[PDB]
């Protein structure tokens, strides 16, 4: 009674790491469902085939295959990081076809595809291999991606033209506002074609798994199908975290070990974190300037993750740090061991998705600077509707004037303030994330319906 | 007989505040310098709420008894509400003054009074002036350029106001201006659509009404820009170029005491020739944020040049520990108010930061500083671009910075400044040939002298 299923991630971090988690969630539970992921090497850069397979304890029902290389997209789709994704992915379709045949048999159930990925549904298909679309953001993605079917094909969402217009999208309960839309959503350069040509199938799976759990977004989920019946089955099966953490870019822990030890000093909760995500987009030496001496005059402790060169920090700062030690700058960090730690007690976070479901899984409160893609949207709706985080700024992106050192001081004071209202519903967010995924938790009952509708 | 038929008389009605003052009274003297039988009396449009009274002007107008000054009832200002947009708020303001302008000029009517000169925010007294058969005259402080934009409104309703959108690669072609002109420098009022687009409209459309349009601006600045503008308009009435007028002595303010003064100069002093930068961003007390101060603090630090900084911040808003340093190495100092032509004319300074007002630059240009050009509103935009893609005489940190634009960073304001004090441009050059230009236009024989000359003999004729 052997079941299997392929995983085809996306190359990355917030989308390899889950995927390996849901995947030894499932095999969890089905001692007869084994899985084949494929590894595909983002453009050059690692993050493959070292961490795709470090987190492989050789978990019997977990195979890896590394799908030969390919010559990147042209360098000019650059301006729009998702039109780049989904050509590189595309280009790899030859390749997942291939393996896919190479590897057929009647034991195969279907295909679990990427966000990015969900064009090769049209591959499962040539195979008669149903498609599952597993998505590592969150409900309220979906809905936004769920409602461009009302687009065309040659617009972009208000044709770049956001001020203070407010959009009614199915799945979200508040307006949802222009400026906290991804910044595909207005890339007139194959930002929108891309979340549209991708949003297009979402409909066309056999069903959609959200890292997300009901608690938080049953509610939306609830709304979606009701609002339409063309959509299929969503799982909620989240949290889906790495509690673990990744060893690199840490091949010992000569730094791992100076910034736990430094937190292991700190009064408890008195500890703000800052981390902007992985891919690192670093702000220029203004907004450091400016975020330095807002931390500065805010007199609280804090653990800053950045990439900026020492030189471009205020004078003084540096050896402000090293002699008053009420903070401390680091590279790469280990978020979770980090947001883990009991001196933290505030998290300045671009709000990614695992960002915020790890700052949720630990009951840290968060002070919103979105960046990049639909992390406006989770800022927006993580202070204004499950008010577990303060707004700095909910509209920031690529492109906005800096953010001054007053502004900052101030969200600062405001997260650390313990008697705000911030820091009570985080603890809640905190005892129902983590009665998720226990056994009677929402999320363990989804994952066994899933898995018997995967392999019924 | 008896000299009578030689007397004339004209009535000046400038707009508030230096910048627009300070060129009126100038004008007045250059004038009454070269007709002693030409008698002018200034309207002081009493600006309430705003500094310059009677206390600047009389300072200027002191022995001058060809000159007199005369106040009007201080009207209550229009509403702080229609301040959307500085332009359409004066227009509405000096026009409520009109029932007052033609009560005075009632007054004081004789038929001596051969003419009206308006400022370019008062061209709406035309009419008061019609109603006396006094025909008006145009003096306008700025310069070619900004009358060559501005008449170039009438190809276009007062309504279909620029795109506030697409003012990228949307280049614009104006008459009078010969580089192509991009649209990010054309002014704020010409994309402001509450009551900015309008008034710019409103006073252009009358400048044809006007014998003549005066211009503080010299023929070898910009003769080509003007020959430009009769070749493309066969009713634009007469140019006449009369400056730089400059008040190279500096009026007195609160703002600058005594003691001030003359640290500020005693201190530019001690400094090696050519060796200060001086930062000045007009007198509208225009000041930027917290943010952009710091900024321009630690470029200022970063670059190594001396400086002079004048503005107006709390200590609490710079970098920790830069004023120490500053008070401590002594190496730049921060003002208020500033004596700008004296520090202008000063030896120390090599260099200048301007928001690029007209006065400031034609100053800068008199005494052969390079300016660092910052603009920020008005047709500060405009004034920049042409002295760096048209004169050349200076070099562009921010040829399009407005309302509502990022930060400027320390590191490029570092890299202007250090061209800027470079020995080795090419614009010191061309800035001393403009020095020297500028200099001979005033000088008899000089082409604004002989100008004035033929504009007197036409007012009287
Ligand atoms: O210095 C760092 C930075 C990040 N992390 C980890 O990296 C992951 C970051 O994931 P996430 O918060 O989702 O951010 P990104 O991967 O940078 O963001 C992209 O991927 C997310 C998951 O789809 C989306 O929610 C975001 O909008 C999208 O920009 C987390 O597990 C962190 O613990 C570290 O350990 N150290
Ligand atoms: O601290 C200071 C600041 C200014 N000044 C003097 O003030 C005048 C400033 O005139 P200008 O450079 O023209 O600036 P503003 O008056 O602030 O600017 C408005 O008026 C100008 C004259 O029309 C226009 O060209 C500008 O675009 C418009 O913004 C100059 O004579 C300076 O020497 C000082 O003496 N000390």
């Amino acid at each position: 009674k052997n079941s299997e299923l392929i995983f085809i991630p996306a190359p990355g971090i917030g989308h390899l790491a889950s995927a390996l988690e849901f995947a030894k969630l499932l095999t969890n539970h089905d001692k007869n469902l084994y899985i084949t992921v494929f590894c595909i090497k983002f453009p050059g850069m690692p993050f493959a085939d070292s961490y795709i397979k470090s987190v492989l304890a050789s978990q019997p029902q977990i195979q890896l295959i590394d799908l030969p290389e390919v010559e990147p997209p042209p360098q000019e789709l650059l301006k729009s990081p998702e039109f780049y994704i989904l050509t590189f992915l595309e280009s790899l379709i030859p390749h997942v076809k291939a393996t896919i045949k190479t590897i057929l048999s009647n034991k195969v159930v279907g295909l679990v595809l990427d966000f990015f990925c969900v064009s090769m549904i049209d591959v499962g298909n040539e195979f008669g291999i149903p498609s599952y679309l597993f998505l590592t953001s969150n409900v309220g993605f979906l809905s936004l991606m769920l409602s461009l079917k009302n687009r065309q094909i040659e617009e972009v969402f208000d044709d770049s033209d956001r001020d203070h217009q407010l959009l009614n999208i199915p799945g979200i309960s508040n307006q949802v506002p222009s400026n906290v839309l991804p910044d595909a959503c207005f890339n007139k350069d194959g930002g929108y074609i891309a979340y549209y040509k991708l949003a297009e199938r979402f409909r066309d799976t056999k069903g959609i798994i959200v890292n997300t759990f009901s608690d938080l977004e049953q509610s939306s989920i609830d709304a979606l199908y009701d609002h339409d019946e063309k959509i299929p089955p969503i799982y909620a099966v989240g949290p889906l975290l790495d509690l673990k953490g990744q060893p690199n870019p840490k091949l010992d822990q000569a730094q791992h070990d100076l910034i736990l030890k430094w937190l292991d000093e700190q009064p408890d909760k008195s500890v703000v974190f800052l981390c902007f995500g992985s891919m690192g987009v670093s702000f220029g030496p203004s907004q450091i300037r400016e975020i330095a001496l807002g931390l500065k005059h805010s007199g609280v402790r804090f653990l800053w993750s950045n990439s900026a060169e020492k030189k471009v920090f205020p004078e003084g700062f540096l050896e402000w740090m090293e002699l008053e030690g009420k903070g401390m700058i680091c590279g790469w960090a280990p978020q979770v061991e980090v947001l883990a730690h009991k001196a933290i007690g505030g998290f300045v976070s671009h709000c990614g998705w695992n960002s915020i479901l790890e700052s949720m899984w630990f009951g840290v409160p968060i002070l919103t600077w979105p960046i990049y893609a639909e992390q406006q949207l989770n800022a927006f709706r993580l202070v204004k509707e499950w008010g577990v985080g303060l707004g700095l700024r909910v509209d920031y992106r690529k492109g906005s004037d800096v953010v001054a050192a007053e502004e900052i001081e101030k969200g600062l004071k405001d997260l650390m303030d313990k008697d705000s209202i911030v820091h009570k519903k985080v603890q809640e967010m905190k005892e129902m994330s983590r009665n998720a995924v226990v056994d009677g938790g929402s999320s363990l009952i989804s994952v066994g319906k899933l898995i018997d509708d995967i392999t019924g």
